């Protein structure tokens, strides 16, 4: 249980998060912790008070903390066309 909660209704798709690629199928030990599969890429974002080597990862209308030592940031810009 507990897997989501309704606000209010309002449709605004505004975030600014990261994306990297997992280059190993982690498996998270606590809820605060989100469970990794390889070779998929998913939200990554820094949180307050987070650590470095964690990110905030949201996967399966679930979010927590990732082990960037398993992401791999794709740095890398559009193709203006």
């Amino acid at each position: 249980g507990s897997s989501g909660s309704s606000g209010l209704n309002d449709l605004k798709e505004s975030s600014n998060n990261r994306k990297a690629r997992v280059l190993y199928d982690y498996d998270a030990a606590n809820s605060t912790e989100l469970s990794l599969l390889a070779d998929e890429v998913i939200t990554v974002f820094s949180v307050v008070g987070m650590d470095s080597d964690w990110l905030m990862g949201e996967r399966g209308n679930q979010k927590g903390k990732v082990p960037i030592t398993y992401l791999e940031l794709l740095n890398s810009g559009p193709s203006s066309g």
